[PDB]
DNA sequence: TTAATTTATAAAATT
DNA sequence: AAATTTTATAAATTA
DNA sequence: TAATTTATAAAATT
DNA sequence: AAAAATTTTATAAAT
């Protein structure tokens, strides 16, 4: 603006400068898009900016400084400039964090947690498989999401939204409400995947294993309020804090790594998060651009594959199908890696694995070679029957 | 060519066609380059093309088949054509494989072993933080290399080649000679690079510590024929066989991760390999195409950061110091990061290092931020006094 | 020296 | 009909 | 019993 | 410098 220019006197000539400089490149690229003060300015467009230019996107601050000041230095209300600051930061955040750390933590123990043998753990609880996928599905799922506990419970498997875009190539399980979030399936590691974590669990929970454990049975996704993503001792209700913070130091000692409740039970902010804001896109998926995607799920985003076998009900209220045919999608998919692996796991228990299709898909071809997961084996303390 | 389109009659209508497709491709791609019939087949051009095209490079087979078909199916001379297959199926190791895997067990290791104070291992042996970065070294060494025990014995590091190219970008440890490999360091995760480990590891070799043991002194470099990249008892030869087979299992047990001697000791064939060829430019390096050398190494390539602080010597004969002058900035570079984190480590311990100024500096600056390494501790088995 | 908080123990209530 | 999430409550961590 | 890994007995250097 | 100790060499045991 023609008002501008007088208030870049009041600076350090140097950065008044670069403020110059950044200023001129973030317009004479906004000359690519179709649409003159402030609304030049929001966070959409800076963003995509940012993460759009590898230049900008390896060293990001100095950029985003230049915006804070541009817009306070512009007519915009002081919480607002700030709320970007915070927007701003956590896209830093996401980009330069390196996950290469703190990986090995969730490696070392979703193996140890699927393994079905577990000898070294006298611990009631995870007494059966189903024990351990409930806690393995939560954490995963802080760990991929980053959101506070109170807010895990606070969300009610219905309000789940499903993203199936074939155009794009893209699916996942998203959530507009309360908590803001995007998971997405891991087809690489299915292991460390807390979808295909949750394809397994909600196998047992619903379907149950014959014979072993009673299915909850699905006709409760009807006459049922909220639906918890993991159930305590009640239907209705997720399971009770301390209870939890029982289950982890359990686990955590088992797998003989350091453990800080206030990690999982709260947000953690050296972490990556995702926006908030008060069904996609090429670009972007609810309302969050797909690097914050891909990068707090750590994997390119993918189509939905189809298989041809349903383990998971076909009939079903058309909110909560859609879902459904998406975990049975990874569960499928990933199948036969789990049988080669854990043989010997819960859900091959049930007879209608047992049927000589199914046990022929599970004898099939692989979806990977097992030469990618020794590592991942490498990580467990009790060895099975299978040494590989 | 003329006499060549009869042969694709030979075989499945298909097939046929996605060998005539792929042809079309390859040769309408190699007009893009200066320079009549069975020279057009090089490895060369065949990798950099498949490199080249994120295209193929995801889906490389049916072109590296095609190609050993052409190949074959002109004059082609026998194993040379299938040396040709044994390059390009090592190539399609590379591009696809996944190190997010084999990774913790780097991690896990390299951490245990550059911290000082081991409680949980009683063992004689690695006591002197030496004996532990020797082994480190080695193992390190491996993994980013995947080279021969054997062939590791054999290299005499005067034989080693100082890559420093500021025009690309570009530092790193080169050898043309008989195993052929290309090492660089991660300034991302020091204690995972290989090259910091080598700086350290020397400095307390050649300088040595003052009253503590002996320095081996920096004259050697010229008197001795052979200087073994890491040095047993005798001082111009590589620590025997089974010492280090001893070494090993030491180290897995404490750290508990199992142990297979045929991965550490032989070449490692679900794993990557170096190109075999019987002073850089922009895409490759000894030999070697870049993204080899990305991929083994598993960290971006960039330019050799300047130092101002000289820990190692700046007078010495023209061939070696090149390395060194490496080793010193990796060194350097990284020093400080170590010394927040192990400052019990025997280093420190030297007075060179108590000189008002280089611990001005230790104290200075950090490499990057700590809360960059919270996970990498977490793997180890003994807590310092000093914990985060 | 109050708080506010993660752990460590004792009857109870349900699945 | 057993057994452990759930309350409940205090002890031991801190700030 | 291949062989490939592991432990034990005199020895030789650092 | 003389004397401690573990890589060494070998050699047998065992997987």
């Amino acid at each position: 603006m023609s008002k501008l220019d007088s208030l870049l006197k009041e600076l350090p000539t140097r950065t008044a400068h670069l403020y110059r400089s950044i200023w001129h490149k973030y317009t004479e690229w906004l000359k690519t898009m179709p649409d003159d003060l402030k609304l030049f300015l929001s966070q959409k467009y800076i963003v995509k900016y940012i993460a759009s230019h590898d230049d900008i996107a390896k060293d990001p601050l100095p950029t985003c400084d230049a915006m804070i000041w541009f817009s306070r230095a512009l007519d915009i209300e002081n919480n607002d400039v700030l709320v970007l600051q915070q927007r701003l930061y956590g896209l830093v955040k996401l980009l330069e964090f390196d996950y290469s750390n703190v990986i090995a933590i969730l490696q070392k123990i979703s193996i140890n947690l699927w393994n079905p043998s577990t000898d070294s753990l006298q611990s009631k609880h995870f007494k059966t498989c189903q024990d351990k996928l409930k806690l393995l599905l939560d954490f995963q799922w802080k760990f991929n999401t980053n959101v506070s506990f109170e807010d895990r419970t606070t969300v009610s498997l219905k309000d789940l939204q499903c993203i199936l875009d074939d155009e794009n190539g893209k699916c996942g399980l998203a959530h507009s409400s309360k908590p803001n979030f995007v998971l997405v399936p891991n087809f690489q590691s299915p292991f460390t995947c807390p979808i295909f974590t949750m394809a397994v669990y909600y196998y047992l929970r619903f379907h149950g294993v014959k014979k072993y454990y009673k299915g909850d049975g699905y006709q409760i996704l009807s006459q049922l309020e909220h639906i918890p993503i993991i159930r305590g001792k009640s239907l209705d209700q997720y399971p009770r804090e301390l209870t939890l913070g029982n289950w982890y130091p359990t686990i955590f000692k088992y797998c003989q790594l350091p453990y800080t409740k206030k990690h999982w039970f709260q947000v953690n902010q050296e972490w990556p998060q995702f926006p908030d804001f008060s069904e996609s896109d090429s670009e972007n998926t609810i309302g969050i651009p797909d690097f914050y995607i891909e990068k707090m799920n750590r994997t390119k985003l993918q189509p939905c594959p189809q298989v041809h076998v349903h383990l998971f009900p076909t009939d079903l209220p058309p909110d909560i199908q859609a879902v459904f045919d998406l975990l049975n999608s990874v569960l499928v998919t990933s199948l036969p890696l789990l049988y080669r692996v854990f043989p010997t796991h819960d859900i091959f228990l049930d007879p209608s694995l047992k049927t000589p299709q199914n046990i022929a898909f599970l004898t099939g071809t692989l979806p990977l070679d097992i030469e990618s997961q020794e590592h991942l084996l490498a990580q467990l303390i009790d060895k099975t029957g299978t040494v590989s």
